[PDB]
């Protein structure tokens, strides 16, 4: 997260680190919804960590537990449907996070929060990083990426203007979050990509999870 402040312990409990350096969010106790290109496909897969219940991830009280299984979208290849579960061998006992099923809340400020990198080609963070980014329309956003974007599976966040606060390189997979009318805390993207972090004319470009809603619930339900 470039241009961010550091989270407090039990601020997001939800949000979890990725071995292959990649965020997530615990979807259900054991299982983590996080981005289709942080995995190589799905299947049984016990190479994975995932750290959750703390900040600094050199802290002592980490929860590690491993996979069993990932989830990768069906038909992935590089453009759009960014998303994948994957199943831990056992829960983490936090709050999970509830994803958006509705496109109810695709506007506003959204919050990011990841372990990457605070710059370009920056190195990965010990402590979690959170940000505030306003959503930023599929038109505007493709005046800046043209055919690149699928308008309909990405939501784009950022300040277009000036840059400074985004999203970069080992935030992937990570929730973008705000809260919903009962002032709890709905995801409504997954960092997928952008052009550079924090420039000016390039908004990161977030999964659009209510378009995959009931995709996800539905293979989380068979895993
Ligand atoms: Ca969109």
């Amino acid at each position: 997260v470039v241009g961010g402040t550091r989270a407090a312990q039990g601020e997001f409990p939800f949000m979890v680190r990725l071995s292959m350096g990649c965020g997530g969010a615990l979807y259900a106790q054991d299982i983590v919804l996080t981005a289709a290109h942080c995995v190589s496909g799905s299947g049984n897969n016990t190479s994975i960590t995932a750290t959750g219940g703390v900040v600094d991830l050199q802290s002592g009280a980490a929860v590690k537990v491993r996979s069993t299984k990932v989830l990768q979208a069906p038909g992935y290849n590089g453009t759009g449907k960014d998303w994948a579960l994957i199943k831990l061998a056992q829960p983490i006992n936090q709050p999970t996070l509830k994803i958006a099923t509705t496109t109810a809340y695709n506007q506003g400020t959204f919050t990011v929060a990841g372990w990457g990198a605070n710059r370009e080609g920056g190195s990965q963070q010990r402590y979690l990083l959170k940000a505030n980014v306003p959503f930023v329309s599929d038109a505007a956003c493709r005046s800046a990426y043209g055919n690149e974007l699928v308008a309909n599976e990405e939501i784009c966040a950022g300040y277009p203007d000036t840059g400074g606060v985004d999203t970069c390189q080992g935030d992937s997979g990570g929730p973008m979050f705000r809260k919903d009318n009962a002032d709890e805390w709905i995801q409504v993207g997954i960092v997928s990509w952008g052009y550079g972090c924090a420039r000016p004319g390039y908004p990161g470009v977030y999964t659009e999870v209510s378009t995959f809603a009931s995709a996800i619930a539905s293979a989380a339900r068979t895993l």
